[PDB]
């Protein structure tokens, strides 16, 4: 027999600023007794247990977000008897840890009808990997260490707005990002 698998989430969001709090809840039965919370911070490594007096009935609240609570989360919780499957995983990102870098479109943000547009995130100082997010932002990353990472984006459709920002990170901690750069909005005209 088999109790209800638990969900993680996360209030207000799952990318956070640097300093800024987050909650983190499983919910279980209403019946739970007991919780356990995880995070990993990378796969196939480690597997950490949030430390029980940092939970309270299954919430872990994070009154300001640093370094060592990024990484993907899982909970399970204690009923008739049994420990419930692991929730689905939630990653945690901390953004603002480092300046902003710059992004923008060559030859401008203009894009060919029908063709792609150049674009560069830079930095001031060397990251391990860069970022670009479209806006759920859905994100890809690029390898530059270096200054700078090209990036190249289209076709643009006409009728859809085309917004970008961009994060640089450094490999041994993925899950922690720059401040995003200024937003960039691509178009073509018509
Ligand atoms: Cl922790």
């Amino acid at each position: 027999g088999t109790i209800p698998k638990p969900t993680l989430w996360a209030e207000p969001d799952s990318v956070i600023t640097q300093g800024s709090p987050v909650t983190l809840s499983c919910q279980g039965s209403l019946e739970a007794q007991e919780y356990r919370l995880y995070r990993e911070k990378k796969s196939a490594s480690w597997i950490t247990r949030i430390r029980p007096e940092l939970v309270k009935n299954g919430q872990f609240h994070i009154p300001s977000i640093t370094w060592e609570h990024t990484g993907r989360y899982g909970c399970q919780y204690y009923s008739r008897a049994r420990w419930s499957e692991l929730s689905d995983p939630l990653v945690l990102v901390m953004t603002g840890a480092y300046p902003k870098p710059t992004l923008s479109a060559q030859p401008s943000p203009v894009v060919t009808s029908g063709g792609r547009v150049t674009l560069q995130c830079e930095s001031q100082v060397a990251f391990g990997g860069f970022i670009l997010c479209k806006e759920h932002p859905q994100c890809l990353n690029s390898q530059p260490g270096s200054s700078r990472a090209i990036f190249s984006v289209g076709p643009v459709s006409p009728n859809r707005r085309w917004s970008h920002r961009c994060y640089g990170y450094d490999l041994n901690s993925p899950y922690v990002w720059s401040s995003p750069s200024d937003l960039l909005e691509l178009l073509v005209p018509g």
